[PDB]
């Protein structure tokens, strides 16, 4: 697209014919391919010729129009300044005035009116200075964007856009800021939320709406998705066998069902993060100009959710009665991978490449430098283990316990289970669970290699690597119980002693590194941090119970597997506290983008 | 909402400083209703005073705001021809340099590039020819309620003569030349600029009105389509599998069949507002429809889906028969009583304007002899003579539920046997006639008063012949089908005239479709062949397919007269009913598409004259 269209959708016809002329550029480039001589037609001291008039003609024109660029913005900067004088003494007029409510009623009415109007008026104009901006970045990309389709001008685009005033005059940033600063101050007398609540001009290409017919197809997505789940729920009712064990079936659609889950939470989550106007596209380094919103993570989330469903009630009856049943799930999973990679250019392509990449770098962790993106998947991967324990069972069963002559395989024929699949035998288990906390541990000390500071890099090494001992003696106590040796219960100890530590680890961390919260300044905010985006303290307050309860969950489940000791415990409570677990992840991502936004908390691009 | 906050949302802020600032008068109209003494706070005369002043100085505040905006439209309608005139200097200055390349490439690709650019430039132009129509009518509007709500306030009649004897009279209300302007902007661009694409481009949508719906409401319509089409699904196959295959289904489908195509025609009617709102045909004057707040056709949609999904869940209840403690006759009873709650509900909510003005409808229509008929009236007394078998089936439903159905029996909406002889479903008493004579009566009698009220014998009673062929048409088949139960030989006689009625009816209501409703066949043509001159929809294709299937669709009957009549099976004509009202609702569907254009248009109706 080439910044041309898109381009042309969010530009103002007002300063529309002083910007930089891309499409005429364009226009008058291909014009003058068209006329491209050869070799023979013209000698190629003629064609040296040509091309030194078309790079040098193609200069020229570009200083003209960056003069012009640069005339134009010097007038508006200084139309910026007249306006920041005039509107000062406005405000102050309106500050004398509410002295005359306050220390000298229609009077006041008619002033508070007026203190509403002119919040209105440093609204629009904090508009204005957003259409500056406007000009200014959309000039620097389209200059870019010409002069690199022409070469295709870089020392060009150096020593003349990156040194032009109309790039290099930043002030008109700290200008805003004076924006702000004019408003906390006078306007709202100290509030911080509501002018951020109402100076805040949210782009008008990139935060506006998205088309009516992709919210009707979240819209169909989510309504096809809730009956189709209800229609499941009756089925597994009535029509699921009662004397087969569901527990494969069960185990190998998790997965599925968590990956989902995850995908409608993050929806939600990039919702909160647009609206609160935490700037999620600088933090993640995402593509200012086109981007994921919310909706259309919901379109995948609800997709997903609906093949989820439809694959689980086609197991639950067979509806060709000829084709076995774990076709349905080697398929889903298997398209739902295709869709994954799809190297066509359709389906979020741009999105999923970008994933793609962010995956690769992630997986060859320590070869590899830490941006914000790539931490942020290793921590999500962290409570999405489940998927991957899953997967890795799925791929067991379809190997050595799966039954490939009888068509109802899926569901076995007894109630019990034996199987190695399930077992923590071999150690697999153990392996592909901490396969997630393996990347972190790497990543981490990668950046501690890469800055030296042996906080908070050595420290989160620590919180990462807890894990391994805990998983490590999970095993042990389960192979000891399984031959029955003396020191069984002793590693039984071990894990207790050490499970308690890496959630503790993982509690005092998520409260002071990740959260920023319980800071040495709090002043009005009890327990939190100076500045909280969010609105309300509540959700602080539930955020951290939430998170306090959650990260020792599985005492609920080490409580009642050993006492109750009903034929399947350990499997019921594992598959209800995985959406569980889905969930904390979910509740953290909000606060720890916030804080990440706020205090630069992670120090990644300082 | 007092035309104060929807106002404020479609209110450019740069002429925010010259229009009426209503909130202002609605605040200064708030501080003297906080500042209203008593009998005993101030005696008699001087509440006279006090009144009276008050009555004066919102009579000269309301003088300084005529004369602000008389001021105001005068500087903006010499700049508009000024604007006008150096736009047209401008524009055949581009008229010159097409000369060019036409009577004296990369200048006429500049020459092209000028060309779009200069329509562009009339585009804000038109955008702001119609800011000052805006500034016309919405201050218009904006006087008209704060004189109104400060007349109701004061208990006053001085603002009503001061509206008619002020505003008007004001220039700003009485100089209609804008609106004019807007002609000869449209004028000028279709001669020299370029008909269809001028007015597609220069056509501005309203900012208020035509702004795309919430996304709330289109994931509303999404979430109900979804729903209802997964709903679709397992009935249908309920259906297939669980449905009892040894009793006659019969009861059950003509009882759902009304609203299924109830349903049908509401959301046809949503794809037919959304159709008429793009081909820029305005439906909101021809059906004097609030300018303002109007349904779009996702308020429709959204209508219509919530009704396919209750009523798909309530077909879907009378299938699988849960609870089993409620009998299966509940059912359908409950969805059309709350459906007929819905529609006259009393609160203010779910479409409450919208109900309420379709109840006033309703009311107008079916009282026909007695009120003047509208666009609205004739339009909505029209659409039920395509949906008359959802009246039959109301009928059928209350026959069914009164002397055929046993209460005793749980089970009772589907019959024991296989076998239909129930004298619901017969034509005997004309019961079943009656009701299918309704729409046409009413139809008949409101085009009577049409020439009543008009004097013109033509088109108000041909189109009363019109209305009036189906009334022989059901006489003759009712009187067929009772004289051949009893078997006497007359009833063969009676056959013949019913027949002969079908080919006089079905073609005397055609041509009246092709000719005065659709306006085609025009005497002039031109390009458009077998078409009017202007056509608004994009290809004529369009225009002939709906010719082909209008002819197809007023002739159904002579495929079912052919079948029942020849393979003599057992329930042949209820099927061939049931799979014809859809078609029936399509017919009417399409009708609509044209007959709004031709309204708009020709005035063929010759309505608003
Ligand atoms: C046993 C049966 C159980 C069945 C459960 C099956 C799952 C049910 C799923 C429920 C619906 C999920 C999606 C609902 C929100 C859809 C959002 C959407 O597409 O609309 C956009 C919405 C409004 O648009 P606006 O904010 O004006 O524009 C923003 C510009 N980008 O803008 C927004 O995005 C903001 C508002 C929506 C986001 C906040 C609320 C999200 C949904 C909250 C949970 C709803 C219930 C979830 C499932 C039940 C479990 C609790
Ligand atoms: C495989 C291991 C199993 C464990 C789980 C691992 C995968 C979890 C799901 C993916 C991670 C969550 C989504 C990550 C993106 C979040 C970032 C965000 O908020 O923005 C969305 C992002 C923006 O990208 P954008 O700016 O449009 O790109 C411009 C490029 N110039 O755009 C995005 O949305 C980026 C992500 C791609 C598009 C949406 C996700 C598609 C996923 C398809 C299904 C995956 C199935 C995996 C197999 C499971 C089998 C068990
Ligand atoms: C991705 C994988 C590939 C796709 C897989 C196929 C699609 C999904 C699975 C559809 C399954 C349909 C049902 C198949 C029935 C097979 C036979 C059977 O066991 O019947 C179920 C039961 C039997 O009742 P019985 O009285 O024994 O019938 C006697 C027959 N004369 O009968 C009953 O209980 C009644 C039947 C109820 C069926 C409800 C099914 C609802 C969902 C269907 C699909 C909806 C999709 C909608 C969304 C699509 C996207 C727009
Ligand atoms: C045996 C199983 C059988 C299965 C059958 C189940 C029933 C099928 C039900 C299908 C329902 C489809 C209707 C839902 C469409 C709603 C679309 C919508 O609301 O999108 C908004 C759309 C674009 O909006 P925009 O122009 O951006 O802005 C408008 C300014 N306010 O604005 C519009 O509304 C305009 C564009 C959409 C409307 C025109 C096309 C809609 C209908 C297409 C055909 C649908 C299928 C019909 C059923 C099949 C039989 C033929
Ligand atoms: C009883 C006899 C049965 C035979 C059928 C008779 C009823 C058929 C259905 C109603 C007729 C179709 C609707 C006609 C609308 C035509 C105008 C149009 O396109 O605009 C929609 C109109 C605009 O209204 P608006 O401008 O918002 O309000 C004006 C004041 N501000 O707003 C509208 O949409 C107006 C209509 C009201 C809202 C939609 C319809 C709700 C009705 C609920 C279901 C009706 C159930 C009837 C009983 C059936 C039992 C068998
Ligand atoms: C407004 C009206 C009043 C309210 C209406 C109530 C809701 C609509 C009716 C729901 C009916 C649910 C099914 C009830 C079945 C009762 C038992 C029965 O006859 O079952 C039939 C079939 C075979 O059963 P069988 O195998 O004999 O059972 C052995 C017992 N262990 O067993 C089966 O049913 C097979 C499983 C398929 C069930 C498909 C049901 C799909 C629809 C459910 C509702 C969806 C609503 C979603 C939208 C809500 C809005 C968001
Ligand atoms: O839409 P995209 O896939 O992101 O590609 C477009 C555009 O592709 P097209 O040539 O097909 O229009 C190209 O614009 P130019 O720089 O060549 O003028 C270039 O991508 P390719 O050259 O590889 O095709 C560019 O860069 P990128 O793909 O890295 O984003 C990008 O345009 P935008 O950067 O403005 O989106
Ligand atoms: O929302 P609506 O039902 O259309 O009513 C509003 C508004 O009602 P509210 O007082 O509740 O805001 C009133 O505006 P005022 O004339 O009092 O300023 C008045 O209706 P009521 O007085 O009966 O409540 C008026 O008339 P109507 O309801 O007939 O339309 C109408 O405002 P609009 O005419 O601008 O729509
Ligand atoms: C993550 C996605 C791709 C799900 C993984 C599915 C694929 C990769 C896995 C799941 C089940 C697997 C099969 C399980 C068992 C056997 C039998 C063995 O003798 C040869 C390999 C073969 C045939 C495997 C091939 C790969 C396989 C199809
Ligand atoms: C560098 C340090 C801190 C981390 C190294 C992690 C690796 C080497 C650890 C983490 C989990 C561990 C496994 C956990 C459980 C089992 C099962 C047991 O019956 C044999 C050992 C075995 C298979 C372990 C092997 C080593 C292991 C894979
Ligand atoms: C008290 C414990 C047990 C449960 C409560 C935790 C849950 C329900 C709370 C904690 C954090 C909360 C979120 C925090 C902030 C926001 C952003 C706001 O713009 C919308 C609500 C939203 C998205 C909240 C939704 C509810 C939420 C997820
Ligand atoms: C209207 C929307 C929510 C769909 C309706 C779904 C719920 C309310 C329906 C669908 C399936 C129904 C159940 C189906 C079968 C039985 C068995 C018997 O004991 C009667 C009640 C009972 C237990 C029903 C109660 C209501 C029920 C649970
Ligand atoms: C058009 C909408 C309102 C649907 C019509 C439903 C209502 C009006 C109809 C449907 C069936 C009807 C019932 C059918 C049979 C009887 C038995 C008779 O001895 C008294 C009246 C009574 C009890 C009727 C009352 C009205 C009734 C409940
Ligand atoms: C003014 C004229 C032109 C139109 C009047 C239409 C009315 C009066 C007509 C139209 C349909 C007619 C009915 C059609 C069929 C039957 C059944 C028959 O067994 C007795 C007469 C009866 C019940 C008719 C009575 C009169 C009727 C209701
Ligand atoms: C083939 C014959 C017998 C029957 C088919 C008729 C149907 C498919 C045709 C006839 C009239 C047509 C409509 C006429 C005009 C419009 C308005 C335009 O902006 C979108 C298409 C739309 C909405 C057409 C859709 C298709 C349509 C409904
Ligand atoms: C005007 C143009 C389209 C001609 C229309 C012809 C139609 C209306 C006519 C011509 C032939 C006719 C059919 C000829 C013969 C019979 C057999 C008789 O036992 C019942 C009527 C029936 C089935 C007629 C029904 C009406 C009919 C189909
Ligand atoms: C499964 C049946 C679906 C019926 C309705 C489908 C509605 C969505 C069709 C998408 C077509 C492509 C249009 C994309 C336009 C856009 O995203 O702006
Ligand atoms: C049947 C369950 C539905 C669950 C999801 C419901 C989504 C819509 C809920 C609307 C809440 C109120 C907001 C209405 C806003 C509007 O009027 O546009």
């Amino acid at each position: 697209m080439k910044f041309a269209e898109h381009l042309s959708a969010h530009i103002t016809p007002e300063w529309r014919k002083q910007y930089i002329q891309y499409e005429a550029f364009k226009d008058m480039l291909y014009s003058a391919q068209d006329q491209a001589p050869s070799v023979e037609v013209t000698d190629e001291d003629t064609v040296k010729r040509y091309f030194a008039k078309f790079e040098e003609k193609f200069f020229q024109t570009c200083e003209k129009e960056l003069a012009k660029i640069n005339t134009f913005y010097s007038e508006k900067l200084a139309e910026a300044q007249r306006r920041f004088a005039t509107l000062q003494n406005e405000l102050q007029s309106s500050l004398d005035a509410q002295k005359e409510s306050t220390g000298v009623s229609h009077e006041e009415r008619v002033q508070h009116r007026n203190i509403k109007d002119l919040k209105l008026a440093f609204s629009e104009f904090y508009l204005s200075l957003i259409l500056l901006q406007n000009y200014q970045n959309l000039n620097f990309t389209g200059f870019r964007k010409i002069l690199k389709k022409h070469d295709k001008g870089a020392d060009w685009r150096v020593a003349h856009v990156e040194v032009a005033p109309f790039y290099t005059c930043k002030k008109i940033n700290q200008l805003i800021s004076e924006t702000e600063a004019v408003v906390t101050n006078e306007l709202e007398d100290g509030d911080r939320q509501k002018a951020m609540k109402r100076l805040r001009v949210p782009p008008l290409g990139a935060a506006q709406p998205a088309p009516a017919w992709t919210t009707f197809r979240v819209g169909l997505f989510c309504g096809i998705f809730i009956v189709l789940n209800i229609t499941l729920v009756l089925a597994a009712v009535f029509k699921l066998e009662t004397d087969r064990s569901i527990w494969p079936l069960i185990r190998i659609y998790r997965g599925g069902f968590l990956l989902i889950e995850f995908l409608f939470l993050l929806g939600i989550n990039t919702y909160g993060w647009r609206q609160a106007g935490v700037n999620h596209v600088l933090i993640f380094e995402l593509n200012p100009r086109s981007n994921l919103s919310h909706q259309h993570l919901f379109e995948i989330a609800g997709f997903l959710g609906i093949l989820w469903c439809l694959s689980l009630l086609a197991c639950f009856f067979a509806p060709i009665s000829v084709i076995p049943t774990y076709v349905y799930p080697l398929a889903l999973y298997g398209f739902m991978v295709f869709f994954l990679i799809n190297p066509t250019k359709t389906f979020y392509y741009k999105s999923r490449f970008w994933l793609l990449k962010l995956l690769f770098r992630v997986f060859t962790a320590p070869f590899h430098k830490v941006g914000f993106a790539d931490f942020w998947l290793a921590d999500q991967l962290n409570s999405l283990s489940v998927i991957l324990m899953d997967l890795e069972y799925m791929i067991c069963f379809y190997s050595l316990e799966l039954k490939w002559d009888e068509s109802k395989g899926l569901l076995p024929n007894n109630s019990e289970e034996s199987g190695i699949c399930h077992k923590y035998t071999y150690g697999v288990r153990a392996i592909v669970q901490c396969i997630p906390a393996w990347l972190r541990f790497i990543q981490c000390l990668r950046r501690y290699r890469d800055t030296k500071r042996a906080f908070p890099h050595l420290v989160n090494a620590g919180k990462y690597s807890t894990t391994f001992f805990m998983v490590t003696f999970a095993a042990l106590y389960s192979t000891h119980k399984e031959r029955g040796h003396s020191d069984t219960m002793v590693f039984f100890y071990l894990w207790i002693v050490f499970y308690i530590i890496s959630s503790c680890y993982t509690l005092i961390w998520d409260l002071k590194m990740d959260w920023g919260l319980f800071d040495k300044n709090a002043g009005e905010n009890t327990f939190l941090r100076e500045e909280i985006v969010y609105p309300q303290k509540a959700y602080y307050y539930c955020a951290i119970i939430e998170d306090v309860i959650l990260r020792f969950a599985w005492t609920i489940q080490i409580s009642i597997t050993s006492t109750t000791l009903l034929p399947h415990s350990g499997d019921i409570i594992a598959t209800v506290f995985a959406p569980l677990e889905v969930f904390r992840r979910f509740v953290w991502n909000f606060f720890r983008l916030e804080n990440e936004h706020l205090n630069n908390c992670g120090e990644f691009r300082a």
